[PDB]
């Protein structure tokens, strides 16, 4: 593969030095008693050493020229592993394989002992990680800030069926990819209360806990630019702590220095839905407080205290620096700056406002009510008792501003208040991050358009020029040519490689439908792949597969609204027509369904064990073989979606229209050469536009159908009533057939279908086995079945994350971004 | 255009004199006084002189050879008018072209004079006149035979909005292709009574018409064949007629003879509903029994009365003899042969079946109840005793295999048996039909299929290897090279002109989709003929249509199972949705709607009625402008339709799926440049299955959906209910929107779709509007629109009679088809 690099015979001896360097000095081991893990650290330090060179030279950069500054604030940063995809970006990747080998290491046996940074839920958590990548490749002065969480999302089992956590101990044998640096350590002030003295409030009596910043590069596609993750590690106030004249015992006040340091322990693994958990809380102002802290003090280091003609004023903050809200986790940076402008830097609280709404943007990823952060007055009383002041004072004069431009309208005043009412007070973190902001976007068209139209209505009336449209994207290089290098290598050999960073050109592709060459290899990659993920799981799962059939594949967070009861009901669907007729030809089927379930949610954990009770019937039935296949892939993480996603044939996005805000995944399956089957809903519309409905398989209801659906009132039992193949499913469901020895087992999944199905999952399975079907024909032509995937692939450029961050940097954060290639090589002399 | 022949400048000067010879002797007339008809006189005589040589020397070839014949017996022939065919068929257009132009004339203005042969309602009147000259073409020794109605289908006049019938005076001013063959009169009788006597019976006591055969000839595609449609007149008896010995007086009694000779006057105007009217079986058996002793006479002379060793015997009478019944129409050929065979040449009655069952053969053309012939046993005994008797024979004996075949099958005897009890006891002639045939066929393959499952599925089980599929065809001379030589010069120009006669050819097209000439050129060709019908309408009615807008047309007999209130339905929702959104931009249509109306029929007249008030408002309306337009094309005939669909875009076929048949009119839109948008029924199925669903518009219920929605009860109540958009346009209708001074108008078409709509018209109105919003999508891109006309017309191959008529020959009759070149040049010496 040309993709990967040269593997020059200097640079190739000069990596096994440098390779055989740290094993001996940073592992303090010998070949005689290395173990893999010890090559994989020293594999990734060799790497590691390529970085510093650009990566100081790029700080160096942003310090002496000055430019804009763009803060990234999220609570979440899915990252996945980091040792390929860095030698990806500076195109180390066939030199290390060279080396390696030379060493008598398999590279990629080394690959796999690096556990993944899986600092995320799902979608935005990984947009943030393809965001970080994009900055730097279109060299962006921009700065990642997150929690530094000792454990990510859980590691998912599955035990008898079920699904299992486990805590996620990624930081077990260190990380060799990140840098503490101490000397940025900040306190984290939380309880308190506020005294309002002469001139100005002070809060006091606070609780310290400190923030220590933990570095991590974020290197460009070879433009020699590294940008920057700080990620925050919590930790006990080394003065205060014991010296708060506990009498609880001396080793009692040590062991409880855990408590304040629990901040930045876990992630919290709810994904789409909010729970009002204090810890939380404290996370999330956490990050913005040490962060924010971090942004004024580089503003002021640029000798802007040195203002001294006119005084220091932070009139230029705006200008130099942009604050992107990742959701309204990171919210609290709202009042949080207006804090530090008011409070600290006595600045008028006008002018701070002015300053406030400048600097920050929103974005908002979802509709679903239960998902959005409501948290009770009382708990940010206790917590957070001056930021509740000032959230009361930005609310008022917000109010005030509604007021006057809609002079009467009483309910349009209690509709949009910060504040909501009722028998626990709360106040709506959304509502403070369109007030506050100067810019809020959706993730895809349609998703922008639905919060002009109904959530965000009264306030895109109050402010049309705020709201925006960023159509979610997804990076090339971890989605594309690290994970598919078959894929990319073919697509290079006739197009080059100018497309790894400027995927617009795929289009160049349409040219080669008819070539023959062409429709073989994209056919042969493709089944490459489906060869090897089929070894993976037979190696490590023992699961064995058959490549010779369909792969459909349903991989994402376990959700209500994702629907993945609906491909259930399809899988069931294919299995009892093959029953029904034993002798009848259908198209190989191995359907391929994971994601983790947030524990608790109980709906979401019935359906994983559903999905493997009906594998346990299908997966053995004689009659069946190795016709029809259903496999649960369990630990669902970036790096298992860097394998199976390449591997796919067919990709389901069958989300209830109007609930999935983009997503982004069926962008990775576009990009790998996957036919996607889905609702009009999110990225999929736009996605169907751009290859043309002809090339997609869409299917089931539209935005308007669900809500006409909802005007007159969902009713399952009429789809029961009147569709036999729904109805013996559910019979079977109901009666045991898929639980013998617990009949009454999924009687929960089938009560909420029949009588509280928010989702509308038997309104859409009729259009969905039908349109399967299609998917089915077109599949029993391998000709055309490739040609509308090179259809696919030639169209999905405009779903590259490049595209996206060039339009929050043009339109919301107003900085032009760049491709030209940064001078520093390295500090070889 | 090349496809139209040469032009040499001796033919030429032979065809000028030739013209001017027939002016001056066979018109008697001069330059000076002759009028446009005397010049389109003497043209149609010039050229019928070209088809004497070889219509002699054709028929002296099967004389000499003695080849099988086959009898196409049919109570239509649609054959629309002769002239330019004529041409076609013998290559001298481009010659009658160039001599008619030095002469002065404008051999187009003479074409318009002919009137049409009109001899049909609609499919299966149509198919006939395909399959002769198809078989011609096919160097068949095929002959047709009929009725030679005095007067075909009504002309369709619209008055007021509404429809009016007048006489169809075709024969007004002579007929020049026709030629009468006095020498051929044979006797017809009827009433009487049966006596039997010694051996055998008589039938005795009857009243005679005579029938005088007149004959037309048929020619093949350039191949020097030229068949025969043989059509029988009705004439009053020379002799017993006036010599009955009544006394009502010379002059009534001679007055009288009016009555007899009614039986050919007029062609019943029934498209598809089935009358118990006398007159009609009268005309029924005219032609069956005058075309048997013709058929019979034909067989005795290649010597077999001199077959002198074993004595003359009628054993290879299925050898010689093809009898193919076009529908239940001449279905008393059955009973007529049994009569002959058994009661004049004494055959024993068993060995008369075998050879009965071995001659003929019955093709089905609707499942509709309503359309199958049901004659009353009183009409049949007292009009044709003998016949009544011997049906009821073959009843007994047929019933007997049954019983033999299913012992204990009471229900199955009562549901085969021919005769119906009840009030009115009748003779299910189809059921006739299948007894006495040997093969039984569909005009479709889904046809074909609902017939063994649903009607004929009892004699389905009782004799499998009987049921066949015949899926329709249309001629390629007549439908394509004759009504678009536009579309046929550039076909040509690209793959050559063996397509004419080799229709599956047109594949080679697919090798031209990227083509940018084929491209430009196909849409030039469909905008002449736009432009060309768009000058027909302006003259001929004084229209005006837009040429740019999108041509929708649908025409076709009216009926309520071809849901032209569909189309009603979907037009007035476009009218809505521009009155809705005056500003929105729409692709602008012209809606096209034509067809007869069975006098009597109300609810077709009413819907013809509907469709001209849906114009008065629409047509009209400023904001609305030349955006739409709704226009009623009067008289549809074989004549309009030679210059509608040629310039079409979208062709309707809209028929509720399993009730039409197959169709033939869908396949000429798609032969020559229109995307058909309708459901899976009939050929649509297989149009969509050689094109491609992805280059057809199918939309609505299938068969099985409209069968489950029979089950569970079609309630239109429920689609009015939910959807409403549907239910302003009732709304408007039943408060009289689209009949101002007449509000209750329509509230017979409400009211059926209300409340007895049997073709679900409701149902399938939301598909089939967002299937047409894909249409005019489509349309919007002309690049795109055009190439996928051509991967229709490319895949129009397998429509062709030439098709259908090899499968006739060689599954049904028994004989190999041919495209040798008949020697016969013309006897000019
Ligand atoms: C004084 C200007 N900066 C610069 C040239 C840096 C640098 O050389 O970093 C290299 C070791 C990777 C960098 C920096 C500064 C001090 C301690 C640790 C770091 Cl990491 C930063 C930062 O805030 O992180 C800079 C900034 O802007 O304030
Ligand atoms: C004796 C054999 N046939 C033959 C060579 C025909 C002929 O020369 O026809 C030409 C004038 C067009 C033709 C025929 C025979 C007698 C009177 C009129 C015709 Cl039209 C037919 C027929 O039945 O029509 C023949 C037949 O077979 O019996
Ligand atoms: C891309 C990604 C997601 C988001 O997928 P969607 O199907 O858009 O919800 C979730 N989890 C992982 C591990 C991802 O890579
Ligand atoms: C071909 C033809 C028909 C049959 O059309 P369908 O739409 O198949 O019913 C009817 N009338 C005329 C004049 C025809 O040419």
């Amino acid at each position: 593969i040309s993709v990967r690099g040269l593997a020059g015979v200097e640079n190739v001896t000069e990596l096994k030095k440098n390779f055989n360097r740290h094993l001996h000095f940073t592992l303090v081991k010998d070949r005689n008693v290395a173990t893999p893990r010890d090559y994989y650290f020293a594999l990734a330090h060799t790497v590691r050493d390529h970085l510093v060179g650009r990566w100081i030279r790029t700080q160096q950069h942003y310090y002496e020229k000055d430019p804009k500054r763009i803060y990234y604030l999220s609570l979440e940063f899915y990252m996945g592993r980091t040792l390929q995809n860095t030698m990806v970006n500076l195109a180390l990747e066939n030199a290390c394989d060279e080396a390696t080998y030379q060493l008598g290491l398999d590279m990629e046996e080394l690959e796999e002992i690096e556990e993944d940074a899986g600092l995320g839920n799902g979608g935005l958590g990984r947009l943030a990680a393809c965001f970080l990548d994009s900055m730097a490749t279109l060299g962006l002065a921009a700065y990642g800030y997150g929690i530094r969480y000792e454990f990510g999302i859980f590691n998912q089992k599955i035990c008898g069926g079920w699904q299992m956590e486990e805590a996620d101990d990624w930081l077990r044998y260190g990380n060799p990819w990140e840098k503490a640096r101490p000397e940025f350590t900040l306190p984290v002030h939380f309880y308190g209360r506020v005294e309002h003295t002469s001139q100005g409030a002070k809060w006091v009596d606070t609780q310290v806990v400190l923030a220590m910043p933990y570095d991590t590069p974020v290197p460009g596609y070879r433009n020699n630019v590294v940008n920057t993750m700080r990620l925050w590690s919590a930790k006990a106030p080394n003065d205060f702590n014991l010296k708060d004249f506990n009498v609880g015992g001396y080793i009692q006040a040590v062991l409880d220095r855990n408590l304040a340091e629990n901040i930045s322990r876990v992630l919290y693994p709810n994904d789409n839905f909010f729970e009002g958990k204090e810890l939380r809380l404290k996370q999330e102002y956490f990050v913005v407080a040490a962060t924010l802290q971090d942004i004024i003090r580089r503003f002021k280091s640029s000798k802007f205290g040195c203002r001294d003609p006119v005084r220091t004023n932070f009139d230029a903050f705006p200008d130099k620096v942009a604050i992107q809200l990742n959701d309204t986790h990171p919210s609290l940076a709202i009042p949080e700056l207006m804090r530090v402008l008011v409070d600290l830097e006595r600045l008028d609280w006008d002018k701070a406002w002015e300053v406030t709404v400048k600097t920050c943007a929103y974005t908002n990823h979802t509709v679903l009510p239960e998902a959005l952060e409501r948290w009770p007055v009382h708990l940010l009383e206790t917590l957070l008792p001056r930021h509740l002041q000032i959230i009361y004072e930005i609310n008022q004069r917000f109010l005030n501003r509604v007021a006057a431009a809609f002079p009467g309208d009483v309910d349009r005043l209690r509709r949009m208040s910060l504040v909501e009412e009722g028998a626990v007070k709360r106040i709506n973190m959304a509502h403070l991050c369109i007030a506050g902001s100067h810019a809020v976007n959706g993730v895809a068209r349609i998703h922008s358009e639905i919060l002009k139209k109904t959530i965000f209505k009264d306030f895109y009336e109050l402010e049309p020029h705020k709201f925006q449209n960023k159509t979610n994207g997804i990076t090339p290089r971890r989605w594309l040519v690290l994970c598919n290098p078959g894929l990319a290598e073919i697509i290079a050999e006739r197009i080059g490689e100018e497309y790894i960073s400027d995927l617009d050109q795929l289009r160049k592709l349409l040219s080669y439908v008819d070539d023959e060459a062409f429709i073989r290899d994209v056919a042969k990659v493709k089944q490459e792949n489906k060869l090897k993920f089929a070894a993976y799981l037979e190696r490590e799962y023992k699961v064995h597969i058959n490549p010779n059939s369909l792969f459909d594949v349903q991989v994402k967070r376990i959700h209500e609204y994702k629907r993945q009861l609906l491909n259930c009901l399809h899988v069931i669907t294919l299995y009892n027509r093959i029953k029904k007729e034993p002798n009848k030809f259908v198209v190989p089927r191995t359907v391929m369904i994971g994601g983790k379930a947030a524990p608790g949610y109980h709906m979401a954990k019935m359906i994983i064990k559903l999905i493997t009770a009906i594998g346990d019937v299908v997966n053995h039935d004689p009659v069946v073989g190795d016709r029809l296949r259903v496999i649960f892939l369990e630990n669902y993480r970036v790096s298992l979606a860097e394998k199976v996603i390449p591997a796919a044939d067919l990709s389901e996005q069958i989300s209830t229209a109007g609930t999935e805000a983009s997503g982004t995944g069926n962008m990775k399956f576009m990009l790998n050469g996957a036919l996607t089957i889905g609702t009009m809903d999110g990225a999929n519309v736009e996605m169907a536009e751009e290859a043309g409905e002809e090339n997609f398989f869409i299917f089931g209801m539209r935005v308007e159908d669900v809500d006409r659906l909802d005007q007159r009132g969902y009713n399952a039992q009429e789809y029961y009533d009147r569709i036999p193949e729904l109805r013996q499913i559910i019979e079977q469901l109901s009666s045991g057939f898929f639980s013998p020895k617990q009949p009454d087992l999924f009687k929960d999944i089938v009560n909420m279908l029949m009588h509280h199905d928010r989702f509308k999952v038997f309104a859409d399975y009729e259009e969905y086995v039908k349109c399967q079907e299609r998917v089915s024909a077109l599949y029993k032509n391998p000709r055309e079945w490739t040609r509308m995937v090179i259809r696919n692939i030639a169209t999905s450029g405009k779903f590259s994350s490049d595209r996206t961050i060039a339009q929050y940097a043009r339109e919301i954060w107003g900085v032009e971004p760049s491709r030209q290639r940064l001078p520093a090589p390295d500090e070889k002399i």
